[PDB]
């Protein structure tokens, strides 16, 4: 029993965080197989930020000018090519400590772990959502882009994130690994204001199965609804509409906890209306939204 | 800028998870050089439990009865002994990937980081705090047991925690790696409650400094306070003390913010007098207690 904001186990990713410099800019990389990814801002200097042509800054570069370090020791750079907003640094060497990876682009509502690193080095690791404004809430400071985003199914590391910028209300954009941003955002250090940030409604649904499965049940009333008329409040709150492929995939927690989805429903639109009144679910005050389905049941039946 | 409960990175404690079995009970062990440490419940089956003599029980069991296995392969048991409520397993085999690493004993209030194991795999990692009562609210199910809490300070791993139990009210309890439990619990399955679970206060403010320097600044009243009034109004609340030590080692992020620890002091006061007012502070409605001063340095800072 009991529910925590849980992450991956980071070592897997751990194994392919390289430093990146180029020039006076240092970030960190993703060295899988004999190539680094990284933030293609890493040509940039401060000032090339405010309005970069990036054809034109990657011409003054050569392989020479990308310094990669895995650990304390220097990776040579025989190639290299922007793909979108990443470059990729085709090294002589294939990271012996490669995991099984797939890159996947992610939807809003989907969480994943970050693995925050510095100078290439790892400082953290914590769960996270894809916002349905393509933002993540995270916790990066300067130095830490090219940090990047995953989840992992047994033995296969799924990359769906990479970190490239802050934007000035302190929320955080990146790219997929292909380097395509998440959203309509652009690595350029310009006015970019984030749409609303609607609470993912299937996720908080998915979070109040996993409170009843570990014992918080005082929110649960006699109540039902129908998609119609629970959306009409979701609307109303800011929370994303609930649709029928959402009510399929709670499915399974329906069956596991016998409260069928649309109860479940009732019972958040009345805390919608109501509120907590200084109560409590799972040791929050507020209706968390960064668990997924997929992940109440990974959690409540031990995945590893 | 952004904060959120962040777990060391875990891959060198992965590098250490083994999966021991005595019998039909299955659980996790922490291999370290050439010893398997695991809770010494492992040697019990769930009859056993209700009223166990250990010591009985032990002398049952040979080397040969202890099965480890790391990866998918098998590690001769050279040895077995019980130094209070672990057993230490020696192998023939030092574990290669051994980091660095002491063992500690943690005070109450002091976090760390969990990696939640099973048939010794890596499930999750997460963040968490041995609680005043000496209490962990950790996510575990049956299986759990001997996942280990750790910290990281540069390549150094602390252990301080080893999973045993889940008391009747979904808390959790168990050792530090000699053995000892926190707190007054036992490896019994019986009655065995906890104490009250106060609020860390030095946790608090250190995290409302830490909401302070990321933006979030609406809390911060005209006041000021004393630790003795302070103190009247925290033990109302179910709050720890504020000593003159928690002052002081919170002297670096009031002079990071260049707010006085007793006017925090006074602006926590209020939140605990007035409530949040359907406000939030880092996204929580709550007032978190589980990131320490140290916590909260770390991260603003990006130590790797
Ligand atoms: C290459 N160069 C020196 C540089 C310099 C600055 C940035 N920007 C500015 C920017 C571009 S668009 C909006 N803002 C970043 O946002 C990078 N970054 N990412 N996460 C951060 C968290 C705290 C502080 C800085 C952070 C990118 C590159
Ligand atoms: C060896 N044996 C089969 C066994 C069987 C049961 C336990 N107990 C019971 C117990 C002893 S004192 C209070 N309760 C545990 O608490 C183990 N455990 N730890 N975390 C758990 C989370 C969910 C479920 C079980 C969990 C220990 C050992």
């Amino acid at each position: 029993s009991g529910f925590r904001k849980m992450a991956f186990p980071s070592g897997k990713v751990e194994g392919c965080m390289v430093q990146v410099t180029c020039g006076t800019t240092t970030l960190n990389g993703l060295w899988l197989d004999d190539v680094v990814y990284c933030p293609r801002h890493v040509i940039c200097t401060s000032e090339d930020m405010l309005n970069p042509n990036y054809e034109d800054l990657l011409i003054r570069k050569s392989n020479h000018n990308f310094l990669v370090q895995a650990g304390n020791v220097q990776l040579r750079v025989i190639g290299h090519s922007m793909q979108n907003c990443v470059l990729k640094l085709k090294v002589d060497t294939a990271n012996p400590k490669t995991p099984k990876y797939k890159f996947v682009r992610i939807q809003p509502g989907q969480t994943f772990s970050v693995l925050a690193c510095y100078n290439g080095s790892p400082s953290g690791v914590y769960q996270c959502a894809m916002r349905p404004n393509f933002t993540i809430k995270g916790s990066f400071l300067n130095g830490s882009c090219g940090s990047v985003g995953f989840n992992i199914d047994y033995d296969c590391v799924s990359f769906c994130y990479m970190h490239h910028m802050e934007l000035p209300t302190g929320v955080h954009a990146g790219t997929d690994l292909e380097g395509n941003f998440y959203g309509p955002f652009v690595d350029r250090q310009t006015a970019q204001a984030a749409g609303t940030d609607t609470t993912i409604t299937v996720n908080v649904l998915a979070w109040l199965y996993a409170a009843v499965i570990n014992g918080d049940r005082w929110f649960l009333n006699r109540f039902t609804t129908t998609l119609n008329d629970f959306n009409l409040v979701a609307m109303k709150y800011n929370y994303e509409p609930l649709t029928q492929d959402h009510v399929d995939i709670l499915g399974p927690l329906s069956a596991q906890t016998g409260i069928a989805v649309l109860d479940m429903c009732a019972s958040l639109k009345e805390l919608l209306q109501n509120g907590m009144n200084g109560r409590t679910i799972l040791g929050s005050a507020l209706l968390e939204d960064e668990f997924t389905p997929f992940d109440v049941v990974r959690q409540c039946s031990g995945v590893t």
